[PDB]
């Protein structure tokens, strides 16, 4: 009947059945695969058959040892639910053998896991072995998973209006930093400084006393510390492991949103 | 409620329910875990808070931040599934920060990782990842997801029998060696030689015509290849990884049954 | 070893060594349970034994099937965790069989499950549930996850100031009733009306521009509407239901405090 | 994370993730629910939020109340463990009142309870409120934590081949019918006959002797008895409430494995 197909290629996943091209059932999912021709005669539209049966008779640009690792997604069928990596032309042209593609499959590992990090101890140690062998993938933390400890009164841009002494009702809107050594040393031995932002209301009485309610939610956080940095959160077997092996930088994801409330009297 | 309690140390799980306190429940399935005072007053039964929650209330002395990364397993009432490393007594009596204990936690990163093989090209990597990460942890893949193609012509203890000349009906039950080469270069490059064990009726009619029904069975096979056999299955890259980061030998069980039948005729 | 005793009786927690009977610890940890000869020979003591194990071979008044399911507080010690209903001496002194205790134990169940409301369209059906099989124990919800909407001018304490022409700086602490249909159709489902009270500052100043800076805080609100209220609220099945099974009134604690800040300019 | 949603529309539970749109995650699902639009424009999406919280920013047409009430999945991002009803948009036009659904949202208010049947004195009173308002959602007890006392004696498809005069070493594999009356009074009262499983190894010495080893299983166990079965378990009290209230069949699973030991001397 009806085969998933999951794109390593940004990680998507899109139902496909045995009588439709794996291209076009990735159109019509709204996904912009590669494609110059149409017809099984050129490279462009060339993913990696990671696992899973297709049917490619149509294929006629691919001869028999490409066709066990590689698959024209315009011109296969699928046979099974199946893993692919689309955009691989320039491996097509290189491919020698499984071995001369290892290392290349294996730091696919990374993107193919579950973007959610660890959570716990895991999560600073997970964020670095994604760091060295994860290419580039982005992973994803809930904002209300980091083990955050906001209070009003570390927000700078809400005391900014108490401490000027202002009077009345103000649409808070803004971004701020926040250090996350404040939080604990879990989030602060991955994330460090982070990019947030709340919205709400900030009510100060004609007598000093406010309130502020409202939510934050943080922007997409840059792994890509430099050594020194790990060497501060890790220490130094970090250094020793980076003098061999570079990083890529990816994105840390944070969804959700964290309620905050919180009261004081101004001096 | 039960939850599931995996301890790093030793690898093994049990259950526990969230009235039963951690090293109550593990010395009821036979489990030796460290203890002393029984009482949530010293630093014997403490294990690493790797992953999970817990309710450590009567722990009392943990108290500081302590309690976000170590738990008491004597005093601990599991409040969600949980992955501990008992054994860690020095940890808690002197860590100045995650920055002590990373090193550690990296290397035992995938050591609740899911034992299931990933499928295709993925199947070496992964098995080679899981070197590096595992924690010595069982992988496992059915012998029918192993992409195993055996004649009987190529199963020695049955041949040895046809080709002495015999005549009638012959119960075999022969482990045998089985050099994956045979079979694929995805079971050859991670596989190598397993041991086989077939059990079935070996029939040679007077006239030399001869059949055979049986199974095949397979038994754990040990993944501990030196860095020359990586080198020939994954290629150079695997050293540099190897010499830097430690492999842990780890069983791949495979399970399952795989049907044979075959036939022939000796002259 | 020592263990863990819960009285469904006010779902009360408390520590009980396996040498002391299970009635002193419990007044030794402040719990008022009933008793009167305290030497294992009357009914006074006695509690249902919903789960866990006790030594009483100090209790004579109870023969060998009552002990079973019934425990004497004065002669008894834990020889696990426990789960008890004190309290119960008519059920004893009426008891023959679980058959017999299944309705009461059936209407301990409501007062057994969380306390906290379900959320949304849940919560008026929830408390109407409540009502029908709970027995009179507590349920409660956040203020804030009410889903009040509260604007100053709709609190007569501080208009009633506003609108007299009065100048200057009031204290205010005032108790007034909130028509929760002003609020929404889930509040107006269950609560009806409410009294809730605020305290804070009312300035107004000599051209008659006001402000008011204060909190609001909910009293425990009396779940006890008559059947002409449940139709109005929740249609004519409630009538039905009505008809054949009577509801226990019970209190919905409502704890938390809610920001109100409003201003306005009298002419 | 990870949040379950739960339809009304056909009882079905999928997952989704916080930074996925509900109708997205119900697609990867299996599970075809309405869309017309995917920009928040039209309704076609919409669904009914019974229970938990959305993040609907991106979706245009509802109004802010709207938004207490109803959800646009295609648009939604799910802030918690959520209950819809999709098939949801003529509610819309304003023509249902809550009174309309409230009988409805009642009767299956049990359906989101955790899994876990009560122990001791509770678990048939549980079982029974379950079955009134579960709306045949599954519950669950360990084997071990049912009271169950077998001795081999109980099991015929052993004492069957005890009992021939069988001698040797024999795999035994073998359903068998147990009714809980054997058990104790809590079994008998909402699990009655229940089919079990048991695998292990019977030997029988020549002289008569036996020994079993092995363990035993449980099937799912269909609660769904008869008023006549519930007025015997339960009395009188249980007819008049399932004659209004009214059950729904629901599967009790029995996980685990009860350690079984045997030694007779057959003479
Ligand atoms: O600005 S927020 O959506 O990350
Ligand atoms: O843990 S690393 O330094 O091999
Ligand atoms: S686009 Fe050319 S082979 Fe598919
Ligand atoms: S054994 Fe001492 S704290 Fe647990
Ligand atoms: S007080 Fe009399 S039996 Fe306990
Ligand atoms: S399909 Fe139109 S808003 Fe969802
Ligand atoms: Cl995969
Ligand atoms: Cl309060
Ligand atoms: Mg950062
Ligand atoms: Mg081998
Ligand atoms: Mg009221
Ligand atoms: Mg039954
Ligand atoms: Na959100
Ligand atoms: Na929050
Ligand atoms: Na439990
Ligand atoms: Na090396
Ligand atoms: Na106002
Ligand atoms: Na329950
Ligand atoms: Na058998
Ligand atoms: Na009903």
């Amino acid at each position: 009947a009806t085969y998933k197909i999951k794109d390593l290629t940004g990680n998507v996943e899109f139902e496909c059945s045995d009588d439709t091209y794996i291209l076009d059932a990735a159109e019509e999912a709204g996904l912009d695969l590669p494609y110059s021709c149409r017809a099984g005669s050129c490279s462009s539209c060339v993913a990696l058959l990671i696992s899973g049966s297709v049917d490619q008779r149509d294929a006629s640009f691919l001869d028999e040892e490409q066709q066990k690792y590689f698959v024209l997604t315009c011109a296969a069928y699928p046979n099974s639910n199946c893993v692919i990596k689309t955009g691989v032309e320039e491996m097509l042209l290189g491919y020698d053998s499984y071995r001369d593609m290892s290392e290349y499959l294996f730091g696919l590992l990374g993107g193919n896991d579950s973007p959610e990090l660890l959570d716990g101890l895991f999560t600073p140690v997970d964020a670095f072995r994604h760091y060295l062998f994860g290419n580039g993938t982005n992973k994803s933390i809930n904002i209300n998973d980091v083990g955050l400890s906001i209070d009003v009164s570390q927000i700078p841009p809400i005391m900014n209006i108490i401490n000027q002494g202002f009077i009345g009702r103000f649409d808070i809107s803004s971004d701020f930093n926040r250090n996350t050594v404040l939080d604990g040393i879990i989030p602060a031995s991955y994330l460090g400084n982070i990019t947030l932002k709340t919205e709400g209301v900030l009510s100060i009485s004609p007598d000093g006393a406010w309130s502020y309610n409202g939510g934050i939610r943080a922007y997409n956080d840059l792994y890509d510390a430099n050594p020194s940095t790990h060497r501060d959160r890790l220490g130094e077997w970090s250094t020793g492991v980076l003098d061999k092996f570079n990083g890529t930088p990816y994105e840390i994801q944070i969804p959700g949103t964290l309620d905050i409330s919180g009261r004081g009297q101004r001096l």
